[PDB]
């Protein structure tokens, strides 16, 4: 669950499709606050959104980014 | 794990990335409090910030800084 977001969410940084800050910041959230619940919704929007990688990074920080800030 | 770990830390400090304070910190909190899942999650950082050694200092620092202060 965690090998598999990071290698991700680090995908996306590299593609450009999120900037470094959010990238930071996300995977310190996901690391530690995140609740159980809150870590089956990144796993569910992940397998999603698979060959959309520009749709999967909208939904990430259209749903995340207040509470990874 | 533990090897590996302090070896980094050593690379990044030795490399101007993380400062002799931090790496100090850090050593002692991953060798006595870090818990399972806290070193899983650096276990994993270090793999996928190899070749961004500024990036991975930087993300170990976001995560861990508070905890090991």
């Amino acid at each position: 669950g965690l090998e598999h977001c990071v290698k991700i969410i680090r995908q996306l940084e590299c593609s450009g499709h999120i900037d470094k800050n959010f990238r930071q910041k996300f995977l310190t959230w996901y690391s530690l606050r995140a609740t159980s619940q809150e870590i089956r919704v990144v796993k569910d929007f992940i397998d999603t959104f698979i060959d959309d990688p520009m749709a999967l990074a909208e939904q990430l920080i259209d749903t995340f980014d207040d509470r990874v800030s």
